């Protein structure tokens, strides 16, 4: 199995709202054009970074449709289709296959801690609604409250559409164990942005992150140093990216609200705000937004 | 402030489905008639037990409408209105006020761990969409991933519609601390069914549970023994209820799937199945359903 | 099996030091005389409250010897004998049997998370070093990092010296499950002082606490109200005891440092300080010590 | 500040017992000779891997004395001196300085979750008992139950003897954050063996592990590939070491019991068993011991 189109930097795609807080087709297209021009491997659409939790099935369809209008044939497209219930997730998995996305992805069931067999049934029911599309399993125990165990992964590998795991848990051992267990026909994507270099070297051939969109060139360059085996140059970029993450996370407003504001300053992008309950930016946050935006420009000057 | 209508046994209302898996208006009405006949203080509608997580805003409106259509009697109605996003929760809080429910309730934001100010903003935005209705804060850290802290509770007590907390966390100290801090104009509802008697004596004047619907008379009798100060007889009913809970939880199928099946055997109620991803009953579960239904009949005979 | 001598209030015995920080035989004797005069059911010697973690095997022998030298009266003596390694725990279990203590107690192995079979081997090796003495399993997962599971408890009940569990975990369901499973020949001791009344009514016939020593009469009165079925008066004492606990815990200095200081003010007892690494009291703590000591006097006046 | 002598592979030194379970001076010397001949940077003496938790102050003195007789001037020596109480830890810190060890190390206080100021006081009291010796702080939240926070680390950096952190927590971000915060005059040691390569590239210039002693050459070679920037060869060794770890951890007997047994098979070393409560090997474990020992020989043949 050939998974080359999934190897590299795949930024998680942000939610693009107009001035009223509705999904902006124009906004979505503009952010996709930004990603095409920046030369990233692909986009991870309607994930946690895309505020999926807060969107309707229709909101999520519009996002993907407008992503495809611009990225179809140009970028690799992974659409996250998981919803609270199974029927909404199946509708999105069907819709995604209709647009010809490269892969569909799903986080586990949330809120309740469902047994392993219920998680496997949920994922396979989604996969069956898109029977010709590749499938990425999301391991995010911090948020979902349930983890992808080695046994659940063995069970999921029985589904031939399953191409691998997007690992957002903090231990890099999880990436190593998933990779070693699955072998060469599977791909592990690195989830913690702050550990990008560490996840990549231990076996993650993929990378999906929520902070990539704020500085795509830094991650591409980081990935370039990793591939070259230039670890000192990699370490130096990693520390600069993390220093920016910690700054974006020190705000009152949500990290994604900070990022959208940065993209206005650095790129003239109009992405709207964050959907409630995510906290919006306050006046005091503007200095944080400006300092982080400048840290990005300064890190690009220093490392590109 | 008078909170007498909230004191006593308030079973969490189950998700009543037709044979196609859609909300059954007929089904909802029948389960409401059941609770009226059982003489419970009220009903907690569209909570976790009512599979709220898996319902649409429209599904949740239909449930409440059909509950109210029958709750002409002595049912104190608490409608849980919290949804993944704020605008869906506001729509439900408005709709509930239009039907004249006694109170509205909300779990915290889920999946992401939002700061305290974002949680308070979420709850107050819901409360503002129903400005004349009483408000219940739901503390369920096991599932929501965030807890109602003492400071967040002090902050929420600034909202005059807030009448108290529905405490589902395991420490009874949480009930004691919330009660002591809030005083006499507030009510704490006991969430863990298995600790009913323990929560009640330390200060919970209310009780909301997901297993009450399966044996309402046992809990009413338990509450009667508590009020009388009959601790030995309370203990005997508590242990019998918990013995039934552990049996209902030993099934492959979800606890709520087991309960609906029991209500078919013991009360001829047609409630449908559980919505996916909740796991349905399997053939092996039929014996557990039959045995727990009998344990209920035998416990009623022994204690009523 | 008759366990009447273990039913009631059993304060955890504090580490009595001389002005040089060494075990005070005189000090120990004086605190034992205190508990005899206070009319408590017994004493729990060399537990976490007795700073066992920080004592040598010799320190722990001296404490028990001087307790026994005075516990001529009606003190049911439970000696905690668990040490980091097994051989130190066996030496203490043997020594305790030589002094004719009523029971020996043990926390699980700490620091490393040892499998269930290693925990059972540890406890049975201790029990075998005192083959004629009663045995108490201590469940304290917050501190030990391992919990007494239902299966480990079934395994331990094969040892005839095991008389029950001292439950310090926060869920009262743990007391209920241990009691229901073990039956009438076993005793469950209530560990969380702040939930005393809640633990007692759900099935704990015993009570061991670290704050009992600071206000023995309040707990005795609380227990008296419980037994009488006076839930309203029990609640009033419970809330007054918890209000004192939270005040004793608001200090910079360790809770046990605060308690010893209170016993100096209220009972003229000379108990020394707390052994490092436990933090000592600071100047700012004197007011908290003075206020909590007064809260104790005022609560005795109000409830006795 | 020059920390070159701490950079590289520093295996945690095992507890060497004679046939009765006492500390064997001859045994200790023999294991030190093994480490000298294998060409590792140094040894981490009386850590968790050296069963410190289960040793007396005298046991720990004998170990270090016999380590020094053989390693003094030849290997870098880091002695872990932390005990349950402060006075035992000070006695060991003094004793270690008397033998002229390169550095002393300490885990935080255990069992109780002590406030940050109590942890800092504990470590500085140890450091003051060895005022001319370098100091390594151990971050091991999984076992200690308390973590080294960024604030506690800022506080500890005020002590000029503090040379860095030995990070055993699972997130590599912890290594990155400690390093970035401390700068060039500090060293971070990698604790999780299974993430060696990942910890090293993100900023850990040091490495201390409990499995190093079982295959020193594999880790030295791994470290050599890392330094060369040969990441594919590094990944291949990492996966082979982890495959051996998982095998050593699948036994009934404790991982350290398995390692000592392997050193008997592969090196003819007589290290004794593990001190109770650590579980000993069973007959069924011998096949696991032999297979893992062979996996070591086969991995050395394949990668050296
Ligand atoms: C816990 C979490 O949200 N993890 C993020 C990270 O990319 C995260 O934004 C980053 O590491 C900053 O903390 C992703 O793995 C998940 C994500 O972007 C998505 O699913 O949309
Ligand atoms: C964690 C949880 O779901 N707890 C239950 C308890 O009533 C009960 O202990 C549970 O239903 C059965 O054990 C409720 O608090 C939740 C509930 O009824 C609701 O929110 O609808
Ligand atoms: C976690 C903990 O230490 N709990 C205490 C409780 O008695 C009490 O809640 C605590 O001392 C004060 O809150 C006891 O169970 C421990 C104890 O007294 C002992 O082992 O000596
Ligand atoms: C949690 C734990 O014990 N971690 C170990 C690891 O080296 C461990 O043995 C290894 O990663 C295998 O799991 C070390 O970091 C600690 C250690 O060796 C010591 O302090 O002696």
């Amino acid at each position: 199995r050939n998974l080359e189109k999934y190897k590299g930097v795949i930024p998680a795609f942000y939610a693009c709202y107009d001035k009223e807080g509705n999904i902006s087709p124009e906004g979505v297209q503009g952010l996709t054009k930004y990603f095409v021009k920046k030369g990233v491997k692909g986009v991870y659409v309607n994930g946690s970074s895309g505020e999926c939790i807060y969107q309707s099935v229709e909101d999520r369809k519009i996002v993907l449709e407008n992503v495809m209008k611009v990225a179809e044939g140009k970028l690799t497209v992974i659409a996250h289709v998981a919803c609270n219930n199974t029927k909404d997730s199946q509708e999105l998995a069907r819709h995604a296959e209709g647009l010809g996305v490269d892969a569909i992805a799903a986080i586990p069931p949330i809120y309740f801690h469902l047994p392993e067999y219920a998680i496997a049934q949920y994922w396979n029911a989604i996969s069956a609604a898109a029977p010709n599309t590749d499938f990425v399993i999301y391991n995010i125990p911090q948020l979902a409250g349930v983890a992808l165990t080695q046994n659940l992964f063995v069970e999921m590998r029985k589904n031939p559409n399953v191409i691998g795991v997007a690992n957002s848990s903090m231990p890099v051992q999880d990436i190593q164990m998933f990779k070693q267990a699955a072998g060469a026909e599977y791909i592990i994507f690195n989830g913690p942005d702050e550990q990008f270099m560490s996840g990549r070297v231990i076996g993650a051939e993929g990378a999906i992150g929520g902070t990539y969109g704020a500085m795509p060139e830094l991650y591409l360059k980081l990935d370039e140093c990793i591939n070259a085996g230039k670890m000192t140059e990699a370490r130096k970029i990693q520390y600069a990216c993390n220093e920016i993450i910690y700054k974006m996370c020190s705000a009152h407003g949500n990290m994604y609200a900070v990022i959208k504001a940065i993209l206005k300053i650095n790129e003239g992008l109009e992405l709207g705000a964050v959907r409630e309950p995510l906290p919006a930016l306050v006046d005091e946050d503007m200095e944080i937004v400006k300092e982080a935006a400048q840290m990005i420009c300064d890190a690009k000057k220093k490392f590109l």
